[PDB]
């Protein structure tokens, strides 16, 4: 216990590290280079693979800093437990395609990025290098119950059936 | 302890099941067949209802199998303890409204629909059908403590204020 | 132990307070009014500081109200334990920007805001005041092993490799 298994499936995969000693998360490394077009969708491997003990779930999750300066919207990942496969980052980049054209593509610090030749883009299209900290992987325990099927519930709550908005705003 | 009570609300629903034995999350089926057109907003019901036990959260979040293949985004939903309602799908048809048509739907496989009769839809069109698995149910363990006001924290971390790519990419 | 403490950064600052007695999070108060414009991204002030104690994460999520009813999309925040700064909602207007005009902004109930002088907005424009509960923070415990550099697992699993739509629809 207390150790988790993570195989590197390639040269161009680099290790996870998280950033502080108290910090939820390993910041997951590209192990590809990238180019997104808005509203062009992927899955980026990092070529790692994990070995999540049961009674866990990953969750392969954003950074703020990348999607709060960015249009690259990742969908949190629910990695099971005994998936030994490669780690993809589910992501698009929701930038409106409003068909203008530039010059310049952006990082994944929105700045604009200057080539010696210059090529044509689409207006908020971004590049991810390899190697670049896009991600990162946060571990949580799970509840894994039988289920059983009832016809009322056991004991009556306080909440009853009041959902979405029903406390206002 | 170790079970969960399932209401089924309607002949129209089906028991959540998970997918492998170590599996983090049970499948949800979604109870009723709905065509999303772009940028569509939508509350599916799955007239399924959990209880929940206290200290417990339920994530009612997507697949990465649906979310990666089609624009349905589904906004996790943190099902409270109590919580005897009906199982509510928060989910959005994030493809973009260019206003262009089709007579081909789109199944959650991303996979055209050939249908005998020809209806006009528009591009980017999504049916889900009665019974798909269109999202899953992972539940983990919460910490509830009673808050307390203070002036200043009573232990100075290494990590501060720093935040939104602080440790840069 | 089972107590958090809570720093308020200004007299705009308001004390999270959750809804039911056995409710998941603490709903979170926006220490700002702000107008967001279709598409535009932002970090919302909360103006409140927490010290989330050492194995546990901080989730700074939607609600299911608002986010259903609106185009107003959160990124859900992973709250490091340590992290003394201000809590920053990261948020973003996800309604298309089509060039259409209205005099009517919309509320975090969707509902348009009749205004005795008459001003020209985008359609889809959003108005969030000071005071409102706009997001809620659920905190979890996590599992922070040391990593492990492994050529192949120790125990072969029943999932492998299968990922993204494996099980299928
Ligand atoms: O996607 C969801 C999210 C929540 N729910 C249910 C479970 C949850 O207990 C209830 C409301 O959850 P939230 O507290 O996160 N949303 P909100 O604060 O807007 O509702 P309320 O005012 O009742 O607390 O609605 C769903 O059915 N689907
Ligand atoms: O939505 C958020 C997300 C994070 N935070 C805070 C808490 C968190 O401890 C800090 C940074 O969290 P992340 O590590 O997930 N983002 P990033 O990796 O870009 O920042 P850093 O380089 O400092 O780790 O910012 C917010 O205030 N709001
Ligand atoms: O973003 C992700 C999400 C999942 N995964 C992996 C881990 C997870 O164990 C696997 C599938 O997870 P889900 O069960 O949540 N998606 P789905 O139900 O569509 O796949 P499957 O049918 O195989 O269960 O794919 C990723 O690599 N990246
Ligand atoms: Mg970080
Ligand atoms: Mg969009
Ligand atoms: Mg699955
Ligand atoms: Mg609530």
């Amino acid at each position: 216990t207390n150790t988790l298994q993570v195989k590197l499936l390639s040269k161009n995969a680099r290790m996870p590290e998280r950033n502080h000693k108290t910090d939820a998360g390993y910041d997951i490394f590209s192990a590809e280079t990238v180019v997104l077009e808005p509203q062009e969708k992927a899955v980026i491997k990092t070529d790692v693979a994990v070995s999540i003990p049961e009674g866990y779930v990953g969750l392969l999750t954003s950074r703020s800093g990348v999607s709060s300066k960015t249009h690259l919207v990742i969908e949190t990942g629910k990695i099971d437990a005994g998936y030994h496969g490669n780690l993809g980052i589910n992501i698009k980049n929701d930038h409106e395609d409003d068909k203008m054209q530039t010059i310049f593509l952006r990082n994944i610090d929105n700045e604009k990025i200057f080539e010696k030749e210059r090529h044509l883009y689409k207006l908020g299209s971004y590049r991810i290098e390899k190697g670049e900290r896009i991600a990162q992987l946060v571990i949580v325990p799970i509840w894994t119950p039988e289920l059983k099927q009832v016809e009322e519930f056991e004991s009556v709550s306080e909440r009853g059936e009041k959902s979405f908005g029903s406390s206002g705003v």
